[PDB]
């Protein structure tokens, strides 16, 4: 019937925008009071131009940046359409990522869980397992009393570029033999399990196949280690069982605290038939 | 065999952390070189304490904040476990949100799409539609030449608190009558469709049921409006069709540009039997 005018404070109530976001939009010339009373010299918003806030508010909401808010501003139906197909494209990445992290977190937990719900601790059992993909490298010379955390550098600067996470555990293998002394053993390999390219030759992506495994788990102590190994041996022996794998070792910290003492969780598997 | 020591620069290569994130961790006492050579007075990292970076890096990665990185640091297996169940809880929100936005975006597009792929523009057709939930209010006195954008304030400060988005379109209804003049018509209601509580009494959540509809769409002009209405009437008339609804009107901007001229898209539906 006639044009209606509103003050910045009045537009802030109609639209649900702060009278601060309003000036910001005016200053970067995204939304400007279309009118200016010559007497007061104050600027008034026009009822007509409000419609323009609709786009600005939906875009802000989806976190769209400035220079795309101005770009989309001049797009008519068709273009503006492909504009969103481009937004649903960007939200997806954000979506697949969070959906990715989510798995690598439930995955990290299924493992912490088992550890916690161990049938018996420091005893031997035969449970079936599954294909645990692993990145491996050679533990040349390094043994159960030689390995360093830095021995697993390269292996971890990988699990990260795939999982972003580091490694749940520190793996290592060795031949199943009837050892008598600790210095009788040397690691064949050292590995870290993968949770999900340009892998260098000195490394091998492989796995810990599935089947029956004779495992024993216990919380570390510089002396339960060997004893527990032997007892796995013996168990396998007292059953006349056919071992078809190296011995798999998985150390994993109970906590990552500076205040307290080093505390690890050890588990040793051997695929038996 | 003996403890190994590394400089901040050496730990930065083993672990994949900037020699700046390293000092930050040292300064806020999250990760501190465990050793200090008395001669040089320089601090060295201990091969043993590296394991602690594992947690710090997985937590940083999931965007965990400082005070929770220190808290989780002293959690042993059980607690640390419930710690993640609490993270997968926070990622979910982030997940459901992005998954929500995603729908309200594909939803906003299915609509822009139709508009664009209109069988014929400025012609009449009978297409079937579906339950379009809508928030409605009374258009008392306001008519096709009275309504203001601010007339839809309350209605939009709602679609937002549900969709965050504003309204795709501006709805309005009126009795199906054989009008001759523009001033013969008055809106019964004005509404905005919902895309997904504490709704006040002066507003009604209702819908535009599904069934056959005799629609006509065209791009606005202060004079096609009435003509097009009449032509819908006539179409309904020339068919001896039974209309079972008010007339539904949906205005929707072609673009939201300040540079260009107001350009709207009008569509009028009437459920016929």
């Amino acid at each position: 019937m006639k044009e209606s005018y509103y003050s910045i404070g009045e537009v802030s109530k109609l639209a649900n925008v702060s009278i601060k976001a309003l000036r910001y939009y005016d200053k970067i010339d995204l939304f400007k009071p279309a009118y200016v009373d010559p007497d007061t010299s104050y600027r008034y918003y026009t009822d007509s131009q409000l419609i323009h806030l609709d786009l600005i508010k939906s875009l802000k909401y989806i976190g769209t940046p400035l220079e795309e808010m101005k770009k989309a501003q001049d797009l008519e139906m068709e273009e503006l359409f492909a504009f969103y197909t481009e937004q649903e494209r960007q939200i997806r990445e954000k979506l697949d990522f969070l959906s990715a992290l989510e798995q690598t977190i439930s995955l990290v937990k299924k493992r912490m869980k088992r550890q916690m719900e161990y049938p018996a601790l420091g005893e031997v059992f035969v449970l079936d397992e599954e294909e645990i993909r692993i990145i491996q490298t050679e533990a040349e010379g390094i043994g159960p009393e030689n390995v360093l955390n830095a021995s697993y550098s390269k292996l971890k600067k990988f699990i990260e570029s795939a999982d972003g996470f580091t490694n749940n555990s520190y793996g290592a293998t060795f031949s199943f033999q009837p050892y008598t002394s600790i210095d009788e053993m040397t690691y064949r390999h050292i590995f870290t399990p993968v949770l999900t390219s340009s892998i260098t030759p000195d490394m091998e992506i492989t796995t810990i196949p599935k089947g029956r495994y004779a495992c024993i788990a216990y919380n570390f102590s510089p002396e339960h280690y060997f004893l527990n190994l032997q007892k796995l041996i013996k168990y396998i022996a007292d059953r006349q069982l056919t071992v078809v794998s190296d011995v798999y070792q998985l150390i994993i910290p109970i906590h990552y605290s500076p205040k307290k003492q080093e505390e690890y969780r050890v588990e040793m598997k051997i695929e038996i038939a």
